């Protein structure tokens, strides 16, 4: 049997798998009579069950990496406690999801590395199924003692979405840094006990742009992953830029050239850092070392801030009136958990450079 | 200067170019105060002007293929008369668009082939700009004597969108066939002078599936283009399948197992034909020849039918109540002009096989 056809036929299966999801999601976004949320939960439940069964059949037949695995396991633990909370609240979906999570963690830990290397068409259909089950659970995620459950679900939400992003992915000077690490926590605490976030972010992004530009002046999977994760922040930034300029057209002190500069600096920071990292992969070596140090000790600060819930973007009245509550909320729900992945990738890459 | 960075930096530019569009489109879909349609028209007008200027600078510095060029030129002629009608109705956009169309046609005809071969960073930024200007004009297209203008704009609409698809692309037995060619016109005329369309399509897709399957039993850019264009019909089909099943849950004779079979056959037909074509690229040779003949003389029939305006899908009350008028309309607006590209590609490929 020619094996190229398996790549094509499986690929067609995979895209039909995604497109069926889109159809059921579209019929749900419309909030029409015939399609209810339970139909989407049933659908994906059926896809997880199919996956589990595939893994069981595989086990029957068989009669950098450290950072990736650590991130995967910790995200899995958070996505599993997310289900412990859902199950505690009361349906069926959180149980199949918990089983799926446990399965994925185990398979990725022990087999995806080299066991799968020797393969034919069974694995080619299995992997595509897993990729489009995860990449469709991220869709469902993004779309979707009462205060105890609400608080825990809030804090765990970006980690469940990031979990799905991370699994999708796999299946398919120094003094300023050290001060910044303490400042991140200080900003978080004072926020919990708005404008400080934007001022901190602008100052931090300007310093990062200067550092990375200096490093460039002194001078394929990683580049693609950096760009793929960068798109979340780029979308969020351009939404803020469009709303800020549109309001700036009329008489309004809303923007105060602080949300526009912030958004443009975020775009510039990412566009420069991606090149610095890609290029990195006698007296000048020390400054390059200081650049690598100051940069990842800064990356961590901007990764802790959204990770611990200080995110003020959901409370912005400008881009909610401009884009709509559900649209702006969804855009933030996409950009935030992907940004939490990008920053860790950046830290690990800069560390390995150093 | 290292040239790899140009690929990365230009790529970042290109995706930011797309994301800015998305932001302005999102602020427009919301139909909020600050963003009007004129801001989107101004935006893209600015991008075309930039492109034109790029081409002028390029000309200053310089001090299968037949089917592709023919399709491009005829689509350009239809997209240009589209502007002749818009200009006749009265702003600025149709004039810049006409200039853009004339530019593209000329550049693609004489230079894109080999003149650009010798290049550095100017061309790398130029091509990405052109790709994301066209691939964003397709977005605007899809979203958007009065009866004379309405009639002409209706008939020319799929050809303007297909024009943008085609340009995006480039920048980045026998007796049954002969009868089918006459039947396509007969069906078109009787439709203009509904159920016949669905019965014809079901009969035709079942015959195509049998032919292609038989050919497979007897036994990289083209495969990717076939899949990329197939996704339009796959989305449209899964929308019909989801709405049909959801209605089938309740007591309803709407589906009548004619829209569900049609949609599933369309998916199967495409999934089998894509493999037949990819595999194709003593006594059994004659049947294979008959298969190639019967198939492209059938492909043409299903390409003439939507091309000449017999498309009844816009009048479906089921998938408009199920998905919403604007959503179902948009889905058809995507699937139809892409399907018109797929079928021509299929005919040209089968012809070359024969
Ligand atoms: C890298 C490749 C394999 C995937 C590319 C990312 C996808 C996961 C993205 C691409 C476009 C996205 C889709 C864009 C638009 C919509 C429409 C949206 O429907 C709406 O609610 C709009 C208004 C309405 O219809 O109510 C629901 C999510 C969905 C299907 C999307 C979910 C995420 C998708 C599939
Ligand atoms: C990588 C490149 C080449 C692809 C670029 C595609 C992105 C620009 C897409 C992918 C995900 C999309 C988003 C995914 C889903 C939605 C859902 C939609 O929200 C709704 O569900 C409708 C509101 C309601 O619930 O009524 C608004 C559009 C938005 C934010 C989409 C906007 C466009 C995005 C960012
Ligand atoms: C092959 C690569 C380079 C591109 C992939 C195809 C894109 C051209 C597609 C992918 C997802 C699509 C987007 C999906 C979702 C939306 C949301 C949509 O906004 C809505 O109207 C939803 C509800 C609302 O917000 O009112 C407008 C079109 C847009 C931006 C899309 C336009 C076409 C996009 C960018
Ligand atoms: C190639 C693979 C890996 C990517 C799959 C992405 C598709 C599933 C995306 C690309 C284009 C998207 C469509 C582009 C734009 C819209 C606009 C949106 O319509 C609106 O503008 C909102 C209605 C209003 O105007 O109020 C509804 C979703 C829809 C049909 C999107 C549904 C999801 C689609 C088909
Ligand atoms: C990885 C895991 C083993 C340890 C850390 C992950 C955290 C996200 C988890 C671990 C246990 C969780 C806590 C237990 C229950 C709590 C209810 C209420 O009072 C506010 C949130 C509340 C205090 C939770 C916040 C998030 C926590 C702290
Ligand atoms: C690798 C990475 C994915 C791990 C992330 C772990 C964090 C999400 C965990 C670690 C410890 C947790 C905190 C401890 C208890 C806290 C008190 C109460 O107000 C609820 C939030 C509260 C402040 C928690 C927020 C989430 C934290 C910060
Ligand atoms: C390529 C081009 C040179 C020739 C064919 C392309 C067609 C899509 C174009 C050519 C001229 C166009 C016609 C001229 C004006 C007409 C107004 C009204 O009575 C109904 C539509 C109306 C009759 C148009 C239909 C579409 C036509 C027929
Ligand atoms: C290569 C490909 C992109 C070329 C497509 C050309 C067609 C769109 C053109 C060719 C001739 C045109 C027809 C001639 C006049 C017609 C009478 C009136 O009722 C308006 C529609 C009317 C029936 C036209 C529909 C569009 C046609 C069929």
């Amino acid at each position: 049997y020619p094996q190229k056809n398996a790549e094509l036929l499986s690929a067609q299966y995979g895209t039909n798998l995604l497109l069926l999801g889109v159809s059921v999601m579209l019929a749900l976004a419309a909030q029409s009579g015939p399609v209810k949320e339970e139909h989407l939960l049933s659908f994906i439940t059926v896809l997880m069950l199919v996956q589990l069964v595939w893994m069981l059949c595989y086990m029957i037949r068989r009669e950098g990496a450290s950072w990736i695995r650590g991130g995967l396991t910790m995200l899995a633990l958070l996505s599993l406690i997310m289900d412990a909370f859902r199950i505690g609240y009361f349906g069926v979906y959180p149980i199949v999801h918990a089983l799926h999570t446990i399965s994925q963690v185990h398979f990725l830990w022990f087999h995806i590395k080299d066991v799968i290397k020797k393969y034919e068409t069974f694995e080619r259909f299995g992997v595509i199924h897993a990729v489009f089950t995860n990449l469709l659970l991220w869709c469902n995620g993004v779309m979707s003692v009462c205060s105890m459950f609400s608080t825990s679900l809030y804090y765990l939400y970006p980690f469940n979405i990031e979990y799905h992003i991370f699994v999708s992915a796999m299946l398919f000077g120094p003094l300023g840094g050290l001060v910044a690490l303490a400042s991140s926590v200080s900003v978080l605490v004072v926020y919990l006990i708005v404008s400080m976030f934007y001022y901190y972010g602008v100052a931090m992004m300007a310093c990062m742009c200067v550092g990375s530009g200096t490093g460039l002046l002194v001078y394929t999977l990683d580049t693609e992953l950096l760009l793929a994760s960068s798109l979340g922040s780029w979308l969020m930034s351009w939404c803020s830029v469009v709303a800020s300029v549109a309001e700036a057209g009329q008489k309004s002190p809303s923007f105060s050239w602080t949300s526009l500069t912030y958004s443009l600096l975020l775009v510039l920071e990412k566009c420069i850092q991606n090149l610095f990292i890609v290029e990195s992969l006698g007296r000048k070596r020390q400054i390059l070392k200081n650049i690598c140090m100051f940069l990842f000790m800064c990356n961590i600060s901007l990764w802790i801030l959204p990770a611990f819930g200080c995110r003020p973007q959901y409370d912005n009245p400008l881009e909610n009136e401009t884009f709509g509550t559900s649209v702006w909320t969804t855009v933030l729900n996409v950009a935030i958990p992907l940004n939490l992945f990008y920053r860790m990738h950046s830290v690990a890459s800069l560390f390995e450079v150093f």
